[PDB]
């Protein structure tokens, strides 16, 4: 019932992120083993990510995804894992539980997340947790572009993702 000032708020933050960094920038929750982007913002630079939003995408495939996944319990992690690998494993890719589950508490400890070449070659991403959640959801933040640019800007990027969230604090959480 206050959805609308929320939204604001988020769509403020993720505005001031794509000024100060050009990089194609997006909020992301997700939907069952899967990411789904709530909005994305794209790039203005010559070489970018240009999300294909029919795309399914399973969690373990991206720094978002492990984001996500860092909410769940470890019997929902564990069945996300696995189902995720009969998918990712059609293509030749499949994460080891084990690792897999490293890499999440990892991420949960350091309070964000990112990867190099992952889901694509010649890429890079960096993720944060929202403070609030969107439909029972958590949701994320997140900036991707070419893997250069992001590893010579890193420092700043997560800054400013860090900064947004602090940000944000003062927002709700909505069910609409």
């Amino acid at each position: 019932s206050n959805a609308l000032f929320s939204s604001r708020d988020i769509l403020e933050v993720l505005q001031d992120i794509h000024m100060e960094t050009g990089e194609t920038v997006a909020i992301a929750t997700k939907n069952d083993i899967y990411l789904q982007y709530i909005q994305i913002i794209e790039s203005v630079h010559a070489l970018r990510f240009h999300v294909d939003e029919n795309a399914i995408r399973p969690l373990t495939m991206s720094s978002n995804g492990w984001m996500l996944m860092s909410t769940m319990n470890d019997k929902a992690i564990d069945n996300t894992v696995r189902r995720a690998n009969t998918i990712t494993q059609k293509d030749g890719i499949r994460f080891e539980v084990d690792d897999m589950m490293a890499r999440i508490r990892q991420v949960r400890e350091q309070g964000y997340a990112s990867a190099e070449h992952i889901p694509f070659v010649g890429g890079g991403t960096i993720c944060v947790l929202l403070p609030m959640t969107i439909q029972g959801q958590p949701v994320t933040m997140g900036l991707g572009g070419a893997l250069d640019r992001i590893k010579q800007n890193y420092d700043r990027y997560l800054e400013l993702l860090l900064n947004g969230v602090q940000q944000l604090k003062k927002s709700d959480s909505f069910h609409q």
